[PDB]
C-alpha cells in the first residue's frame, strides 16, 4: 500500500502508449523518468494487455517507491492492486467509484471549472483526493486560479492538483509561477507530463531538465531586478531612471492599433529612445536580441494572434514586455483576443484604466485600489491604472514560486501598491492614444534598466513623467490639438533636463 | 437477483447503438424485444453516459423479469448491478472477473476454439456460466460443433451456450439444427441477435418473426419425406422411386468441373431427366424454381465461391434439394478451404465423397470407413455417401428435427441407420474419370424425382444400386477403360425403361 | 591499362545508385561482390558528382584487379581514364565513339535484334568488343539465340556477349543453360546482375550464390536421368517404364484447353495413373509438391498467362512438365502467348506437330527431322514431332552448359533423333485432342521415372504405346466415334500385359 498522503506529485508522468520513439519501449521510457508518480492511460487497447502492460509496469514504478495511478477503468486497477485511479468528467461518478475501491485509494478527478470544485467540495475528503487542472494550453493560467481559489473559499485542504495539458520546458515555469492561489496560500502540487518524457529520444536527460525547472524557485522572467520596493520611489531615482533610459536608448517596438502609430512614435524618440512599429512575424527574434529592445503590446491591432504569440514569446525568450489591453473588455471578441495573449508569455507590465482593470481583476475609488492589486498579482506583473489617481500596484513577488505551499502568505491584499496624482486633468481623456502612449512612456524606463535595475520603479517612474508632462501640456494650451503637441514637449523637455525634484505629481501610498 | 438457472438464453439481444433507425430509441427497440435475456454494447461511448444508458435499460428488463447484460465494462457492471457480465477472449481474464463481481453473477465467455472450452473446464463451475460460440458468419457451424463436443468431451454442464454473429433469419434454423453435440445430447441453448432487432423498422415484428423460429422444432429444408427409415429399401420401392423419376423428369443442375462436363450430362438425360450446365448467377433463382430442379455440386471447378453460393442459398429458398461432391477434402490447403466454406452457405440434402474425401469430412481400412460416413452425414444433417469396394449410406437428417439444449434426444453419430451396397469386385469402376461426379448425377435424378411424400433415404440408396448395378454390367461387357464408359451409361439407359429391379447385381446389407 | 583479353565478364555488375538499401553505401555494395568485371551507369546526377563516384570506384575496383566500365558517357571516363564504355543503340554512334576513345578501350555494346549484329560486323573488330543481349526478361533466350547466332554466321569471334536484364538466381542457371548457339560453339560469356546485389542486404551472400550457379556446369532440371542415350529404346526397357510408372501413379495436373478435358483425363487413369485438371493458382504449389506429379500444359486454354506462369515455375522449383503449343503458329494472339509461356520455365518435353514443329524451328519429310532436332535442342528438350512416322529428338546434352566455351561442340545436328512408325493410319488425324493426348501419354511415362530413370526413353516409350494403341484401335473400329473408345481401351490393355514384344510399331534412326 500507499499512504494518500506518500503521495509526492512533483512530476507526474501520464502515458500515452501510441506515441513512442522507435527502437523504444514504454518500460524503456517510464524507467528513465523514473531514474529523475506516474498514471497510466490506455483508452484503446485490449483490457488484457492493458493488465499486462500494467502489471508490468506496477512492478518497475514500485522499485523506485512510485505508485501507480490508472485511467478510465475502475475494474482493471483493482484487479491489478493499483494504488490509484484518475477519472475525468465524462467517465464514473465519483461516489460509485469510492463504493467500489473504498477508502485508502487515490482517486484523480479531471477539474476545469470551479462549478465542480464546489462538487469536488460538497463531497469532503476521501473522495477526489487529487485534481489535474482543466487543459491549460492546448483556458491557461487564469483559469487554473479560478480553481485554486474555489479551493480555499471551500477550504479543500484534503484534495492536492497537477497541473495538466501542454506543459513543456518553454511554459512549466511560468505555469508554476502565476499558478498561485488568489490568497497566496496554495500553489500547484505538481505537474503532467506526456509528449514531453515519453516522446523523447533521450528520456533520461528531459527528465532531468523538468526537474531543474520543477524544484528551482526562481523565475527570472526579464533581466531587470525584481526585488519587492517598500519604499517610495525617490527624486535620486527616478533621475537615474531616466539618466540610464537616455544613456541607453532603448529599442521599443511598437505592435499597436493605427490611431497610437504615430503618436507614440514619437512619445517614444521625445523620450530619446528608437522605436519599432514592426507587425513582421520573421523580425520578432532579429528585434527582441537588440541590446536593449523592449515590446509594447497594443491589443485590437490589425496583426494576427499567430504573429503576436510570436512575439511574446520571441522577448520572453531573451528576457521585457508592456502589455496594453484596450479595450479588452468591450466585445466579445476584444474579450477573447486578450485572454489569450495573457496565455502566451509573461509580462513584465499590464496598463489599463478603470473599465479594464476591473475587468481583468474580474469586476468607485478604493476599489479601484483593491482592482490594481489583483490584476498585478494574478498575472505576476507591476499592474497600472490610468485616472485621475493613477495606480502601480507590484506584484511579481522577486520571480518566487513553489510547489503547493505557494508564497509564504503573501497575499493579492497585501502587495507594494502606490498612487501618482496632480489632481483634475480632464483634457487627457479627450486626447487619442493617451493611455496607449503612457505605455510608449512606461516601455522606455522599463528598456533604459540595466540587471541591477528595478522593475517598480523604472514604472513608477514613467507614470510620473506622464502625469508631469501632463499638468504642464494642460496649462500651456488652448484645446485638445495643442494639447497634444505641448505634452509631447513636455517630455522631450521634462527629461533632458532631467530634474524630478520639479515634477507637479505627489506620490502617495496606497 | 437472478439466480443463474434462471437465466433463459432462448432469443438473447446484444446491443450497438450506433445502428438505430432514426425516429427510434434504444429503449424503443429493446422495449418492443422484451416483448429474453440482453446485453449490453458500447465499446465508445462515455463510460458515464453508458452508466446511465445502462440504468434507464436495466430497469426495463426487470419489469419483463428478464436480466442485463454489460461487456469488457466489468466496473460499469458492478456500479449498477447488473446481473451478468460478458468478456472476450482479449479482454480480462475470467480469474481477475470472478474475483471481483464473486459468485452468484454470470459470466459469459466468447469461445471459439476447443482449446477454449479446455481452459474454461479447467476451472471448473461458477466461472463462464455460459459461452458465445465464435463467430459463426461474418468458421461456422463445423467449427460449432467442434466446440459443442469438447464441452461434452469434459462434462462441463454448467455452462450454457448461445449462437452469435451472422445469425439471421435467413439462418438461424439451419443453425440451431446442425448445431449439435457429436453425441446428439447437447445444442444451443439460444440465439444471439444484433442488426436484425436493432435496426429493425418493426422490432416488434422482428422479434416474433426470430421466435417463430427458434422454438419451432422442425426444419423442412427439402420439400421430400425425412422420415427415419430403418428397413431396407424394398424392391418395389427402388422400383417406384424409379418410375417417379422417370414420370417427373426432373431438372439437375450441373456445377461441375470440366471433366465431368459431357459424362454427367448423358449420366442425366440417361436416366430420363434433363440436365443443366449452368455456372450464371442471374440464373440460379430463375432455374431451382422449376418445377423439379434439383442441383449438383461438385469442386474445384471454375465458377466463383460468390455464384456457388448465390446457387446453394437458390435451391434452398426453395426447398429443393442439393447433392455435394467435395473433391479432396485435404487434398490441398486451397480446396479444403473452398469446401469448409460453401459447407456454410446452406444446407445439404447429401453429400457423397470416396474414402479419402469422407475421412477428411469426419476429421480422420473398412469398420472405419462406416462410423465415419456415419459421422459426417450425422455432423452436417445429411444423407451421406462413401463410396468404394461398398458403398456405405448413413442417414444424418433426424427428420428435420432440433431444439435447444436438450440437443435431440439423445441420438448420437452413431446410431443412426447406416447400410451398404457391395457387388463384388469391380476395379475397373476407378480407371474411368467422373466416376464418383457421375454416382451424383444419378443420386440427383432420383431425388429430382422424389414428390412431397417421397423419402430421401430410399432416394439415395435407389440411385446407388442403379449405379453400382449398371457398374457390373458395364464391366462385364467391355473389354478396356474407353468401352467401359459407354457400357455404363447405356447400362444405365437400359436398366430403367426396364425398372425390374427384380433382376439387379447389387447386394444390400446393414452396418 | 587493361588488354581487352584480361576482360573477364563472369559475373558483370552494372550499378543504379539510386536502390541502395539503407545503411550502406554503394562503394559498400561494390566492395562485397567484388570479393565473390563492373559497369557504372548514373543517367541522372550532375556530370561532377558523377566523376567523383567514379574515380573513387575506379581505385576500389583496381585494388581487385577488375577494370571499371561507364554508361552514356563518352566524356567522363576518357576524363577518368576508365577501362571502357558501355552505350545503348539509342546513344552515340559506334564509329564517333571510336574516333575519341581510340583503339585499346573495351566498347560495350546494347543488342536486342540480329540487324545490330549484322551492323556489329560490317565494322570489324576494334569496334564493339562485347554486347549486352537484349533484355531477355523485364525477348527471352530464344531472341538471345537469334543473336548469338547471327554472330556465328557473321563469324564475329572478337566481340565477347554477356546476358542481361531480368537476371536473378531464380532463372540463371537456364538462361546460361539455353543460351547457346545454334551451332553449339558459342554460348554466353557472362551475366548481368543489378537489383540483385547492389539492393540485397547481404551482398556478400548474394554475390557467392550467384557465384555458385555461374561456374558450374550442372542444370538439373527434372529429377530425371538426363544421360544421352545413343542405343534405341530395347523392349525390356519400355516394359520397365511402364512398370515403373505403373507402380508409381503418376499425378498428372492437366492444363488444357476444354475438347482435351475429358479425353485426357482417361487416357490418364488408363494408363492406371492420376489425373488433375486444375487451373487454380494457389494450388499449384500443393500439386507439384505430390510425390511423383508431373504438368500437362496445353495452349489455347482459358487460363491466364499469370497462373501458366505460376504453375511452369512451381514445378519447375521441385523438378517434370510437358508443352503442348497447339497451334501456337496460327495467329498473332497464339503465337504471342506461347513464345511467352517458353521463357518462363524449363520444359522436360515439347511436342508438336509438322506446323508447331517447323514454327519453333522457325520454318516435306527430311526436313522434319531437321526440324525436330532444331526445337529439341534450342529449347534444351526432348522435342516431339507428330506424323505418319514420330520423331523424337534429344536436345537436353544431360544439363550441361559453360561460359563461352558453349557445349564442346554438340550442333543441333548432331544430337539423338528417331523415328516411330507403324504405316498409314489416317484416322488417328480425324480424332480430337490425337496430339493432346500423346501429351498425356508421354506425361505419364515421364512421370513414373525415379531419379535413375532416363528422360529419352520415357518419351519415346509413350510415343510407342500411343501409336501401337493406335493401330489397334484403327483396325477394330467402324469410324472415328468407335476409333476413339477402343484406342482408351488398346492403351488399358496394352498396358496392364506390359508385353512390348508385341507392338506394332518400329523403331528406327533419324
Ligand atoms: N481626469 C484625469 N486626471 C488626471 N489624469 C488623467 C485623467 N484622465 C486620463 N488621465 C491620464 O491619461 C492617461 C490615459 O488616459 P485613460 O485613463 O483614458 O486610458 P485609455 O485606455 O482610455 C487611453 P486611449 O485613448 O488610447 O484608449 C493616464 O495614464 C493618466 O495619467
Ligand atoms: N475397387 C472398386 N470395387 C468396386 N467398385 C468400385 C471400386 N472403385 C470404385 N468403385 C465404384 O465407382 C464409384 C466411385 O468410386 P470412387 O469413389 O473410388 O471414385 P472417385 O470418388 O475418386 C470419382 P472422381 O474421378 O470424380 O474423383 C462408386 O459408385 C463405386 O462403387
Ligand atoms: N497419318 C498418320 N499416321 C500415323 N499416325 C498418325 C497419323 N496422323 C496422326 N497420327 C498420330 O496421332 C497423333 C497426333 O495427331 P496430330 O499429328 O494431328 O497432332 P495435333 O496437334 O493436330 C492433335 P489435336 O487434334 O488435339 O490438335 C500423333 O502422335 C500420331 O502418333
Ligand atoms: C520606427 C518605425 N518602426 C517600424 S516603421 C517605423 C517608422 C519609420 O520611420
Ligand atoms: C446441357 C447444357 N447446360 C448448359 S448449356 C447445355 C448445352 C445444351 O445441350
Ligand atoms: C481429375 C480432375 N482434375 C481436376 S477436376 C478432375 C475431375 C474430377 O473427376
Ligand atoms: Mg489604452
Ligand atoms: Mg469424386
Ligand atoms: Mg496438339
Amino acid at each position: 500500500k500507499f499512504s494518500k498522503e506518500q503521495f509526492d506529485y512533483s512530476l507526474y508522468l501520464v502515458t500515452d502508449s501510441g506515441m513512442i520513439p522507435e527502437g523504444k519501449t514504454l518500460y524503456g521510457q517510464v524507467e528513465a523518468g523514473l531514474q529523475n508518480l506516474v498514471q497510466i492511460r490506455e483508452k484503446d487497447a485490449d483490457t488484457k494487455f492493458f493488465i499486462e502492460e500494467a502489471l508490468q509496469i506496477k512492478e518497475l514504478c514500485h522499485a523506485h517507491n512510485v505508485p501507480l495511478i490508472i485511467n478510465d477503468r475502475i475494474d482493471v486497477a483493482m484487479a491489478i492492486g493499483a494504488d490509484g485511479i484518475h477519472v475525468g468528467q465524462d467517465d464514473m461518478p465519483i461516489p460509485m467509484i469510492r463504493k467500489l475501491v473504498g477508502p485508502d485509494m487515490v482517486i484523480g478527478w479531471s477539474v476545469g471549472f470551479p462549478e465542480e470544485v464546489d462538487e469536488l467540495s460538497k463531497m469532503g475528503p476521501d473522495m477526489v483526493d487529487y485534481i489535474g487542472v482543466g487543459t491549460l494550453f492546448p483556458m491557461g493560467t487564469a483559469g487554473a486560479i479560478r480553481v485554486l481559489d474555489a479551493l480555499e473559499r471551500n477550504n479543500a485542504h484534503w484534495c492536492r492538483t497537477v497541473g495538466i495539458g501542454g506543459l513543456h520546458p518553454d511554459n512549466i515555469e511560468r505555469v508554476l509561477y502565476q499558478c498561485v492561489s488568489s490568497n497566496g496560500k496554495r500553489s500547484l502540487d505538481g505537474i503532467c507530463v506526456v509528449s514531453d518524457i515519453i516522446a523523447s529520444l533521450d528520456a533520461a536527460k528531459s527528465t532531468k531538465i523538468l526537474r531543474g525547472l520543477i524544484d528551482k524557485t526562481d523565475y527570472k522572467f526579464v533581466n531587470i531586478g525584481l526585488s519587492t520596493k517598500n519604499s517610495l520611489t525617490t527624486t535620486d531615482e527616478i533621475q537615474s531612471i531616466i539618466s540610464n533610459t537616455l544613456k541607453a536608448r532603448p529599442l521599443v517596438q511598437h505592435i499597436t492599433n493605427k490611431v497610437h502609430q504615430n503618436f507614440g512614435a514619437n512619445v517614444t524618440l521625445a523620450l530619446g529612445s528608437s522605436p519599432i512599429m514592426s507587425e513582421i512575424q520573421s523580425e520578432v527574434n532579429d528585434l527582441a536580441a537588440i541590446p536593449h529592445a523592449t515590446l509594447l503590446l497594443n491589443t485590437g491591432s490589425v496583426a494576427p494572434p499567430e504573429m503576436l504569440k510570436a512575439a511574446i514569446r520571441a522577448y520572453n525568450d531573451v528576457k521585457p514586455i508592456v502589455f496594453d489591453p484596450v479595450g479588452y473588455s468591450a466585445t466579445e471578441t476584444r474579450l477573447l483576443l486578450n485572454n489569450k495573449l495573457l496565455t502566451f508569455g509573461q509580462f513584465s507590465c499590464i496598463k489599463g484604466n478603470s473599465s479594464e482593470i476591473l475587468g481583468l481583476a474580474e469586476l468607485s475609488n478604493e476599489l479601484l485600489i483593491q482592482a490594481t492589486k489583483i490584476v498585478a498579482f494574478k498575472y505576476k506583473t507591476v499592474a497600472v491604472c490610468t485616472g485621475e489617481f493613477d495606480f502601480i500596484a507590484d506584484g511579481t513577488i522577486e520571480g518566487k514560486y513553489s510547489l503547493s505551499k505557494g508564497t509564504n502568505g503573501t497575499s493579492v491584499e497585501d502587495i507594494p501598491c502606490v498612487a501618482v496624482e496632480a489632481g483634475p486633468i480632464e483634457i487627457m481623456g479627450d486626447i487619442t492614444a493617451s493611455g496607449c502612449s503612457l505605455g510608449s512612456t512606461i516601455a522606455c524606463m522599463i528598456g533604459g534598466q540595466p540587471s541591477e535595475g528595478n522593475l517598480f520603479h523604472a514604472v513608477v517612474a514613467g507614470v510620473m513623467l506622464y502625469k508631469a508632462a501632463g499638468k504642464i501640456a494642460s496649462e500651456k494650451c488652448n484645446g485638445s490639438g495643442s494639447f497634444q503637441v505641448e505634452l509631447i514637449d513636455a517630455l522631450y523637455r521634462l527629461t533632458r533636463e532631467n530634474t524630478p525634484v520639479t515634477w507637479a505629481p505627489k506620490l502617495t501610498h496606497t
